[PDB]
């Protein structure tokens, strides 16, 4: 774990991708986290907005919701702030937590969204996101990051996840 990069996961992106594409499937977050834990990663942060603790509704379907609170108790998942004002949901943008933490910790970002609004705000964030984004596919419960996260000539996935190539 000493030579490994910190891992920051877009929890909502991963939960939408897993299972039914239109359902927030929390087992998907668990499966991604487990993929990194089994490789020895000890520094993993999953960000999810706090309002995903609300009860399942027809326009916000969720499965295995209890996973979120459990991962929070394990200090793997962190809720980003959300509240109500005058009956309206006021949500802090979780993408900024994800990018800022990965950037300040010299880590990698697990997400199929490449955050072009934040990239266009700060040139250093654009360069960081473009170099440190880990996209992925699920096949059922199989979490499959690409072995070539930066294409043909980039690092192997093994070396992408390390601080110093081995
Ligand atoms: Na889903």
């Amino acid at each position: 774990g000493e030579n490994l990069r910190p891992v920051v996961i877009n929890g909502s992106n991963v939960a939408m991708s897993h299972g039914n594409k239109e359902v927030f499937s929390c087992r998907g977050i668990k499966l991604a986290v487990d993929w990194f834990l089994e490789r020895g990663h000890k520094d993993i942060t999953v960000f999810v907005p706090a309002w995903r603790k609300e009860q399942s509704r027809p326009d916000a379907l969720i499965t295995d919701q209890e996973i979120l609170r459990k991962l929070e108790k394990e200090k793997i998942l962190v809720f980003t702030p959300s509240r109500r004002v005058q009956g309206r949901r006021v949500v802090c943008y979780d993408d900024r937590f994800i990018v800022k933490l990965a950037f300040e910790s010299d880590g990698i970002i697990v997400s199929n969204d490449n955050y072009r609004d934040l990239a266009n705000e700060k040139p250093e964030w654009k360069k960081f996101i473009d170099e440190r984004l880990l996209m992925y596919s699920f096949v059922n419960d199989k979490f499959m990051p690409p072995d070539d996260p930066l294409g043909r000539h980039g690092p192997s996935l093994d070396n992408f996840l390390r601080k110093k190539p081995i």
